[PDB]
């Protein structure tokens, strides 16, 4: 609803240090330190005991939270988190101080996970929700994302189009920073997605990434799956999660690409389980 629109920024006319980045494209490893409330959604998916952080999420309503469903289910592993196994903590921007007045610790009332989610070949619709015990507060720290629609994806989910990845996971292959990294990235045309690796690739998901010989690096890593992909839409200067921190082979090999859930592909699944509720 209000969504999209970041107080420290937008509400308050102001455009972050990589901002027009994206813009100007329009037709987390090698990263820089996010600023303060520039992803406001930001979320971390935090594990109760032992105490841990096990990956990124977004909220997206003041009730609910988005996220891969690797992070939470993944058998190879015998991982199957339970609603009160984690935490999710909001408004963060340190990796490990607890700031205090600023972010916000949240429970779990039940978990979501797309019943066609394929951990035994691909990660295939590689998405779930996660509804919370008690409404957040919003804030200047804590704000929602928008969910995209045929009009936004079709106007955004294009390559050489940059969107943009934040998080608290690793800076290399395996440490951590200690503050929320920002990177921004281009989405890559399908076909070199798809031959870049021996993995077979599905319209649930996306690629972002630079090339071999654009100069430029950056991707995403350990900790940073099921954060956000965004991009900010030039029309009504809202930021939309265009995908969700999914997989891919170690993090910023060359020709190598990292892969995104493709959101505006199963929103209707989204719309339906928090309509359901």
């Amino acid at each position: 609803a209000d969504c999209g629109l970041r107080p420290l920024f937008e509400k308050k006319s102001l455009e972050d240090k990589t901002e027009r980045e994206l813009l100007e494209s329009y037709i987390i490893v090698e990263g820089s330190d996010a600023e303060i409330g520039m992803s406001p959604w930001q979320v971390m998916l935090f594990r109760k005991s032992p105490q841990e952080l096990l990956c990124g999420a977004s909220l997206i309503s003041d009730r609910w939270v988005l996220t891969a469903a690797h992070c939470l289910l993944y058998p190879p592993w015998d991982k199957n988190f339970t609603e009160n196994d984690l935490l999710v903590r909001i408004g963060k921007h340190s990796r490990t101080r607890y700031e205090a007045n600023i972010e916000k610790i949240s429970m779990l009332e039940k978990i979501y996970i797309h019943p066609r989610y394929n951990w035994r070949e691909n990660l295939d619709r590689d998405i779930a929700l996660m509804k919370l015990k008690k409404p957040v507060a919003f804030s200047d720290y804590i704000h929602p994302v928008c969910l995209p629609d045929r009009e936004t994806a079709a106007s955004l989910l294009q390559a050489g189009y940059k969107g943009r990845v934040t998080g608290w996971g690793n800076l290399k292959e395996t440490g951590q920073p200690s503050v929320l990294q920002v990177v921004n990235l281009p989405i890559v045309e399908r076909p070199v997605c798809k031959d870049s690796t021996r993995i077979r690739i599905t319209d649930n998901m996306f690629c972002a990434g630079y090339k071999p010989d654009e100069g430029k690096r950056g991707d995403a890593c350990e900790g940073d799956s099921g954060g956000p992909f965004v991009m900010k839409s030039p029309f009504n200067n809202r930021w939309y999660q265009m995908g969700i921190v999914s997989w891919g082979e170690g993090c910023d090999r060359d020709g190598k690409y990292g892969f995104y859930t493709h959101v505006f592909r199963l929103k209707k699944w989204i719309q339906k389980v928090i309509d359901q509720f």
